[PDB]
């Protein structure tokens, strides 16, 4: 699909057989979604944005499904407001900006 | 233009005479520019993200050149770490995101 930005890109993903509501980001790095448990090990990681640093626990080959789309990848748990899907997992679908 | 998103999405912008690189940023609703003298008078506004919020200056009907487009809208001033188009303008250029 082809999404204007009249309002926020707003899209269903379902990851750990949830549905969750995510933002689909240009302008993040990484993927970070809220509070929740998920499989595995983690690592630490230190991310920043325009209000400074947070630290988020990293999953590594994460099942994901954004809007019908299957990605596998890594997906960082931690305090942020809004899920968020980042470039790292827009790569794997294929998205591009347009204009 | 069609643009990936393996690297960070940057472009060329001229805001008051002066060309500087920003973040086409479809997670922003805002446009946020580091600090700079633009004219006309301004309202304090505080806008938040990944770290908190920030103290930013509100400039009203600044004139925008995005990639070669012009384009007019509200544009924040503060401490930004990088310069960040948000949809405010990514719409007036027509940009969209497509998978
Ligand atoms: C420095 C600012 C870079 C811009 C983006 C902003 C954004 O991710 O698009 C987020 C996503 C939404 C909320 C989480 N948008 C925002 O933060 C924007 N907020 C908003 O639009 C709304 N705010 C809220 C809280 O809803 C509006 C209501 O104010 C603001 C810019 C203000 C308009 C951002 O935070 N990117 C982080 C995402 C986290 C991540 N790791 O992916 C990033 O890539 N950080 C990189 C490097 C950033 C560049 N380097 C640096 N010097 N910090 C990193 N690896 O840590």
């Amino acid at each position: 699909p082809q999404i204007t930005l009249w309002k926020r890109p707003l899209v269903t993903i379902k990851i750990g057989g949830q549905l969750k509501e995510a933002l689909l980001d240009t302008g993040a790095d990484d993927t970070i979604i809220e509070e929740m448990s998920l499989p595995g090990r983690w690592k630490p990681k230190m991310v920043g944005g325009i209000g400074g640093f947070i630290k988020v626990r990293q999953y590594d080959q994460i099942i994901i499904e954004i809007a019908g789309h299957k990605a596998i990848g890594t997906v960082l748990v931690g305090p942020t407001p809004i899920n968020i899907i980042g470039r790292n997992l827009l790569t794997q679908i294929g998205a591009t900006l347009n204009f």
